[PDB]
């Protein structure tokens, strides 16, 4: 696809066989997820957002599809004001920016 | 261009006579700028991210040059760690994401 923006790039994802919405944003390193169970272990990580720094769970190599392409990878899960699909994810599926 | 997600996308951009380095970034509703002055009148203004809100200074109307291209509309000024180039400002170089 093609995505414009003038309105937020949200698209449905499919994680843990739950369908949720997340955004796709080329601003983030990492993907970050609402609280949800995943499988296996976690590793702490520090990120730091527009507000400031946060603690998260870092799950690594998680099954996830985004907007109908399969990826597999690191998730982030903790407090965001929105699901995100970062660079890690994006650039498995492919996207780039374009103008 | 079309630019890859391999990196964080990163171009030049000049506002208010400074060149400045910021990040092309689908996330973001609006333009988030580190402090600076601009002329003319600005309001207060919360926004939120990962890690919680800060307080910016909302700018109307500003020029702005992106990767050479020019764009006019509305430009936050406040304690953002990072410039960042939002959709207010992206579609006006029509930019898309593409996968
Ligand atoms: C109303 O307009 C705005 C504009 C921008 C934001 S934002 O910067 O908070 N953000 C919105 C998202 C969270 C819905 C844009 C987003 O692209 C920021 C943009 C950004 C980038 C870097 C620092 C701060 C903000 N990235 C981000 O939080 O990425 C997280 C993953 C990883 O990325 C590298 C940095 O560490 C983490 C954070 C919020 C409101
Ligand atoms: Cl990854
Ligand atoms: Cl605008
Ligand atoms: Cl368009
Ligand atoms: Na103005």
């Amino acid at each position: 696809p093609q995505i414009t923006l003038w309105k937020r790039p949200l698209v449905t994802i499919k994680i843990g066989g739950q369908l949720k919405e997340a955004l796709l944003d080329t601003g983030a390193d990492d993907t970050v997820i609402e609280e949800m169970s995943l499988p296996g272990r976690w590793k702490p990580k520090m990120i730091g957002g527009i507000g400031g720094f946060i603690k998260v769970r870092q799950y690594d190599q998680i099954i996830i599809e985004i907007a109908g392409h399969k990826a597999i990878g690191t998730v982030l899960v903790g407090p965001t004001p929105v699901n995100i699909i970062g660079r890690n994810l994006l650039t498995q599926i492919g996207a780039t920016l374009n103008f």
